[PDB]
């Protein structure tokens, strides 16, 4: 180990948290649904370009070993690019959940303001629901493997990897991260103190530098030196880089929803659609309840 024992510690409780509140195999996943002028047209061509290279075929396999799969049609011009996102909304909304009761599992992030407890999840809600994914991505065949369900990537390496969200999955991928690596970049992405409405700026930056310190202290004292030397400042550079993705996509679900609304009302509140607490009710009660 090599670490303090407050660091252990801090370890311990993320692990918990993410043993608790994370379901590798989406058993619990249930009740979702599946496919069945000049100012305006611009809109639209700018949604096709926003999903056009997001597009991911559908598997379902079933207790009796019945396979169901679903390609998405191809861009025709009209509101068929839009068939996987009510699917995408709840599969989407069932991990938000999970991100939400993973940080109120961990002390210092309950220790924290209410108002601010909501900034940090509306700030980070899509990048720890996009760490969560990595862990079931396979990178040989392009997939997210999530229990019954699988997204397969349609072939179209290279023109993929242009995708900012494609190359990062990979990329992280890569560099073949412990259980323990994963759930330090999700506080570190969590503690942001620059989002959006945080007030105690200074509390969550010093909570933040604590937990990078700790991943660069596991760093250090687990892996062979000098071989991984510098992972911690790969996996840092990763975070800025996600936090980067984060808002672009967030920009582009805001104008799929203007011309096409389909979010759940959980991310209408996590992404500005539509008193901090008093705007985000649903958000709220979830933090309130145990
Ligand atoms: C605020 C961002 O919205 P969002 O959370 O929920 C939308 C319903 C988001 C969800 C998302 C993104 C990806 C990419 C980007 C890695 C391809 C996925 O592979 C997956 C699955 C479920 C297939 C694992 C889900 P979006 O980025 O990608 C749609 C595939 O949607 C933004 C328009």
């Amino acid at each position: 180990q090599g670490l303090t024992e407050e660091q252990r510690m801090m370890i311990r409780e993320l692990m918990d948290a993410q043993m608790k509140t994370f379901d590798t195999t989406f058993s619990h996943f249930k009740n979702f649904r599946l496919p069945g002028s000049r100012e305006e047209a611009a809109k639209w061509s700018q949604v096709r370009k926003d999903l056009c290279s997001l597009k991911v075929s559908l598997q379902l396999r079933g207790e009796d070993g019945s396979v169901w799969n679903y390609k998405p049609p191809a861009d025709s011009g009209g509101k068929e690019i839009f068939s996987l996102l009510p699917h995408m909304a709840d599969m989407s909304t069932y991990m938000f959940k999970g991100i939400i009761s993973f940080a109120k599992v961990i002390s210092y992030f309950r220790d924290l303001p209410i108002e601010d407890q909501i900034s940090l999840l509306k700030g980070a809600a899509f990048e720890l629901c996009q760490l969560r994914f990595n862990t079931v991505f396979n990178a040989e065949t392009g997939t997210w493997e999530c229990g019954r369900l699988s997204y397969c990537l349609e072939d179209t390496f290279q023109q993929l990897l242009l995708e900012p969200m494609l190359k990062f999955h990979y990329m992280l991928k890569k560099l073949q991260l412990h259980e323990e690596e994963y759930v330090l970049m999700q506080a570190i992405s969590l503690f942001s103190p620059d989002r959006p409405g945080v007030l105690q700026h200074r509390v969550v930056d010093q909570l933040q530098e604590q937990f990078a310190i700790t991943l660069k202290s596991y760093i250090e004292c687990n892996r062979p030196q000098p071989a991984h030397r510098f992972l911690f400042l790969k996996i840092m550079a990763m975070l800025t880089e996600l936090r980067s993705i984060n808002a672009q996509h967030t920009q582009r679900l805001l104008r799929i929803q203007d011309i096409h609304p389909f979010a759940t009302p959980l991310m209408q509140e996590l992404f500005g659609i539509t008193s901090l607490t008093e705007r985000h009710k649903i958000l709220h009660r979830l933090l309130q309840e145990g």
